[PDB]
RNA sequence: GGCCGUGUGCCUUGCGCCGGGAAACCACGCAAGGGAUGGUGUCAAAUUCGGCGAAACCUAAGCGCCCGCCCGGGCGUAUGGCAACGCCGAGCCAAGCUUCGCAGCCAUUGCACUCCGGCUGCGAUGAAGGUGUAGAGACUAGACGGCACCCACCUAAGGCAAACGCUAUGGUGAAGGCAUAGUCCAGGGAGUGGCGA
RNA sequence: AAGCCACACAAACCAGACGGCC
């Protein structure tokens, strides 16, 4: 239901039919009206397809995002989020 | 369409070998003989533009030699010619494989930051091979062609095996297609004339 | 020379390696 804090969040269950390039923008701002963003890495692999990694800058932006958007049916399809289990190779990269 | 020969290709055998492969086998120089050269299925597209190369075989302008002297001849000779055929650059190509994109759909609920699921179709693509390369050229097929598989035989790195050894993804099963089987038309057969020596 | 190129054309045959004999 919930997850441990993280400057980025994990979201699943989507209509991959979309364009990686496309979906990335259909989030770029879709998930940024309360905080900044770093990168919405997404893949189409038989593994990563159907999932994305919203990256913020501030924990809060995420703490909130994790709620101000959870369970929301994206493209006539629900949604599932969870703070990331491993702070992205961008944050844990620098700090 | 039979027999002799000439050249180029080709395989077999012998011999030589900086050589590639682990091995078989390929390659390369070369000499001599024509015994031997697997099967089914699939593809039929592109078939364009340029350039180098070239045996035998033809002809003898010039040159050399000779008929003692020019005239005229005779002898030798190819880079003049045909041509089996060896290839390059650029362009394009069926289906099979590379890899990228979209569509059925089949499956996926999957925690990542270096990409990448699977048949089917369309497009692009890359490495082969082909095309350019016939008697001018035109159209059909398919084989000796491309591709998949099967078989026979060879060696066995690797994987397997305690081990004698086992096994291909590897290798042998010619070349022909610079028109092969065909149907066309050319060309000669058999005219005229221009270049030419 | 050989050959080569134009327009013209009767056949069978020859004809897409060459030179010969039949
Ligand atoms: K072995
Ligand atoms: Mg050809
Ligand atoms: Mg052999
Ligand atoms: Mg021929
Ligand atoms: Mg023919
Ligand atoms: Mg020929």
């Amino acid at each position: 239901p919930e997850t441990r804090p993280n400057h980025t969040i994990y979201i699943n269950n989507l209509n991959e039919k979309i364009k990686k390039d496309e979906l990335k923008k259909s989030l770029h701002a879709i998930f940024s009206r309360f905080g900044q963003i770093l990168d919405i890495l997404v893949s189409r692999s038989l593994k990563m397809r159907g999932q994305a990694f919203v990256i913020f800058k501030e924990v809060s932006s995420a703490t909130n995002a994790l709620r101000s958007m959870q369970g929301f049916p994206f493209y006539d399809k629900p949604m599932r989020i969870q703070y990331a289990k491993t702070d992205s190779d961008i944050i844990a990269k620098m700090k």
